């Protein structure tokens, strides 16, 4: 019913789950605090951030036409129409949005269509990195399978060329291990053994899988792709099986607690991975100010206010609640809302420097904006230090040829403490793996050498490799004859006589 629009030169489409499902007779349920109102109005503070900047757009003024999507994917089509009828009202120029990956799904079928590019701040489905389907979705946040990279390169750090796999069934899981698989191969890692795993899964299954992975000795890590549940249950019965694996798991362990519950021998030693995501003081300072009074733009702020404070404007008790009175605690995908209007106006100012080098003023190049051309030309080639960064990062925002985001992540560990146990940060993956080993109690005391986890062990001094052409993980040691010496790694030399090596 509700829509937010600002006037510009140029007008954003914006889709947010501002209220919940609706359930039975209602469309619209009720609202949603963190992902709906937080992540909305972190938009409408990056289009102000733009809009004073004197740099980026500096003649031309950045409009708003947002829509609520209310979670559910058909609703988010109804409302999306308005971005398709203005591209032929007022002309939407690109659309930033797309919270859940279902409404995104089907919102950039819609817009593909009529050539409208599209940035997502949330949606993770690798299904969204089809091009053959979703050829105008971008987005801020990586998708699910991009921490694959991250850990192929935890395991090459430990020199572990030879692993297991688990991976639970469904898109995360499946998507997230052939990622892996490719990312492995590259750093010459070879995969043991791969299982599947699922929610429909017996408490009997799950130790069918420890057991599978219990079958290849060498192979002491398991690399998990696998949600929570899924994680969980792993843990338990590899606790029950009194079964030791050094675990490198994705975000669906992360650093969840819930995870470890009564599994913390089993748990213990592991290396987990989540996204990461730093603060924007400026926004906490903004939201933080808003009222149903001052903040008259955001349609939906006064039902927001009456269900946070649990007011009501007729019974008058509202105007006595404030933001600045609880502790701001800023949600997860924030710095990517911001991210993804920056990446918007960045694209759509180096397309202005391109069509339009006589003025800072919008030119008929521009009316109107050429979709194909914003989207494969200028927003695919975006490279710009992210807004808001913290002072010490190097943080970039640029997309792959898919239009998918180049992510950061956090590298924890499971310890035992003081008794309890807890995760420790231990690193990070920026562009690049980067991690203090001293964090890691399996290798901070130099006590034990590192956990194994090769096909084949190192060959003395007297010994060749021996390698099937193409594999390299596995190998056999080929002792050169007593008159033999070393040409390389591979190959032996008779000397003939008159001539021997340094023994
Ligand atoms: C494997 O890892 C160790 C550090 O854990 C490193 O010093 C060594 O050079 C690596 N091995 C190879 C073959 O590069
Ligand atoms: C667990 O397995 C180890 C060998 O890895 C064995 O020495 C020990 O007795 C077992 N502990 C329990 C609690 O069953
Ligand atoms: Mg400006």
């Amino acid at each position: 019913k509700k829509v937010l629009t600002l006037e510009g030169d140029l007008v954003l489409g914006g889709l947010f789950p501002v209220h919940q499902k609706g359930g039975p007779a209602e469309d619209c349920g009720p609202v949603n605090e963190h992902r709906g109102i937080q992540r909305l109005e972190a938009m409408l503070f990056a289009l102000d951030r733009i809009n004073r900047d004197p740099h980026l757009l500096p003649g031309v003024r950045l409009g708003a036409h947002i829509l609520d999507s209310c979670s559910k994917d058909t609703h988010a089509l109804e409302q999306a129409l308005d971005f398709v009828r203005a591209s032929l009202p007022t002309a939407i120029t690109g659309v930033i949005g797309g919270s859940y990956s279902d409404v995104s799904i089907q919102v950039a079928n819609l817009l593909r269509l009529f050539q409208i590019p599209q940035i997502s701040y949330a949606s993770t489905s690798a299904k969204l990195s089809d091009k053959s389907r979703y050829d105008y979705f971008a987005r801020t946040v990586p998708p699910d399978f991009f921490q694959a990279k991250a850990m192929a390169e935890i395991l090459r750090f430990f020199n572990w060329t030879y692993v297991s796999t688990v991976a639970s069934e469904g898109d995360y899981g499946e998507t997230g291990i052939e990622a892996f698989e490719l990312e492995a191969r590259a750093r010459n890692i070879c995969v043991a053994t791969s299982e599947k795993v699922g929610r429909a899964m017996s408490r009997a299954a799950f130790e069918g899988v420890v057991r599978a992975l219990l079958q290849k000795p060498s192979a002491r890590v398991a690399v998990l792709f696998t949600r929570s549940e899924d994680a969980r249950e792993l843990l338990a019965a590899s606790q029950r099986l009194n079964a030791s694996f050094t675990w490198v798991a994705s975000d669906g362990w992360g650093a969840l607690e819930s995870v470890v519950a009564g599994s913390e021998g089993a748990a213990e030693g592991a290396i987990t991975i989540e996204l990461a995501s730093y603060p924007i003081s400026d926004f906490a300072s903004y939201f933080q100010s808003l009222d149903p009074w001052n903040n008259s733009r955001n349609p939906w702020f006064r039902e927001f206010w009456e269900q946070r404070f649990r007011c009501s404007f007729r019974q008058r008790d509202c105007a006595a609640h404030s933001l600045r009175a609880v502790p701001f605690e800023q949600e997860s995908k924030i710095m990517f809302v911001v991210n993804a209007v920056y990446a918007m106006a960045h694209a759509l100012h180096n397309m202005h420097r391109a069509l339009c080098p006589n003025t800072t003023r919008l030119c008929d190049a521009m009316r109107p904006v050429n979709g194909r051309r914003l989207y494969k030309d200028f927003v695919l080639n975006v490279k710009f230090d992210a807004p808001f960064r913290p002072a010490d990062t190097h943080n970039e925002v640029r997309f792959d040829r898919f239009g998918d985001g180049i992510g950061r992540y956090n590298i924890f560990t499971y310890l035992r403490a003081g008794g309890r146990y807890r995760y420790q940060k231990v690193g990070y993956w920026a562009e690049g793996l980067t991690l203090d080993t001293s964090l890691i109690p399996w290798a901070s005391p130099s006590a034990g050498p590192l956990p194994a986890s090769r096909c084949s062990e190192p060959c003395l001094q007297n010994e060749v490799k021996s390698v099937q052409p193409g594999e390299v993980c596995c190998w056999l040691c080929i002792p050169c004859q007593p008159y033999e010496y070393r040409l390389d790694e591979f190959t032996c030399a008779d000397c003939g006589l008159g001539y021997w090596p340094n023994a």
